């Protein structure tokens, strides 16, 4: 197999931890899409690596030098299911100085500002899941909704300042088209929920900047929420700044 063919199984997740990286689904796969033009023009940048997947990520990482390193550092290892060692030779770094950058990654995460968050999701155990690690980062849970219309009812009674929404709910409708309807009046962050993540992840068409994969490691959910509200806060800033 070509180094196209050894690469293109890796692109989506590649995508996920690019979106998850700089906050958008616009940027995020703008950099997959220019690492990936870059790589096809001059195949010898290709890192020699352990893996065509640590080697797709370590080529990233280089082009890319955008959130900070203990931040990517988390993501690696809570979203990307890398090993410590697997993501400090991405990030080029030696494993006891990752450890260091995994601790102060570890601080910045586990601290969260309280948020007051809507669940979409019909599976109660997933629910109770997602709950439970929500009110562990000190967030509070709004309520459950498990239909589109319950939640849109949920969304103007509560008006939550984050959404975790399952893609397909307890009737055969899209948790993203119930989402999309929220979105329209009021922009707030969102991470979908999915058992399916790659179907999500191609770059060609509209997707989610923010993507759980069902089941999940509670430390994946952990560091989306962490990102999710890095950027806004971000975002809430720089749109206040002039006022
Ligand atoms: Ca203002």
């Amino acid at each position: 197999m070509t180094l196209s063919t050894r690469i293109a199984p890796h692109l989506p997740y590649l995508r996920r931890f690019s979106r998850a990286l700089t906050g958008s689904q616009s940027s995020g796969d703008a950099y997959v899409a220019a690492a990936l033009e870059a790589l096809i023009a001059d195949v010898g940048i290709f890192p020699e690596a352990s893996s065509d997947r640590i080697g797709l990520y370590r080529l990233f990482c280089n082009l890319y030098k955008i959130a900070p390193l203990p931040r990517q550092a988390f993501l690696l290892v809570a979203v990307e299911g890398f090993n410590d060692h697997e993501a400090a030779e991405i990030l080029e770094v030696d494993q006891a100085e990752f450890g260091r950058l995994l601790s102060t990654a570890s601080g910045e995460i586990s601290r969260q500002v309280a948020t007051r968050l809507m669940i979409i999701e019909d599976e109660p155990l997933i629910a109770m899941d997602i709950e439970q690690m929500v009110e562990s980062l000190g967030h509070e849970v709004v309520g459950i909704a498990r239909t589109k219309d319950e939640a849109l009812a949920l969304y103007e009674k509560e008006k939550p300042r984050m959404v975790l929404a399952d893609i397909q709910l307890a009737d055969g409708s899209s948790g993203i088209d119930a989402v999309n309807e929220i979105l329209h009046d009021n922009t707030i962050p969102v991470i979908f929920i999915t058992a399916f993540p790659e179907r999500l992840l191609t770059g060609e068409r509209p997707e989610p900047t923010f993507l759980v994969t069902k089941p999940f490691n509670p430390d994946m959910v952990k560091a989306l929420i962490s990102q999710a509200l890095f950027f806004e806060e971000a975002s809430q800033v720089a749109a206040h700044h002039h006022h």
